[PDB]
């Protein structure tokens, strides 16, 4: 806070180049966020800087919420999470800017 919280979306279809990650995302898809936290779009000059912050904030919040419940993410989870959140952040930027 005060961060903006976007609407829940369907978790994106992503073809990971790493075949094991690709399978892992599908197997464990519900572990990952389906909404992103961000600072308002109009505070940014470009998509890249927005997404950078959106990814950091969203990953921080999801990891914090998870750890305090006594659950864990694997190294593979984190890699997949960063990519999933990146895509949702890009979608959020393009949408909210439109
Ligand atoms: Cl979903
Ligand atoms: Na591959």
């Amino acid at each position: 806070g005060g961060y903006m919280l976007g609407s829940a979306m369907s978790r994106p279809l992503i073809h990971f180049g790493n075949d094991y990650e690709d399978r892992y995302y599908r197997e464990n898809m519900y572990r990952y966020p389906n909404q992103v936290y961000y600072r308002p779009v109009d505070q940014y000059n470009n998509q890249n800087n927005f997404v950078h912050d959106c990814v950091n904030i969203t990953v921080k919040q999801h990891t914090v919420t998870t750890t305090t419940k006594g659950e864990n993410f694997t190294e593979t989870d984190i890699k997949i999470m960063e990519r999933v959140v990146e895509q949702m952040c890009i979608t959020q930027y393009q949408q909210e800017s439109q």
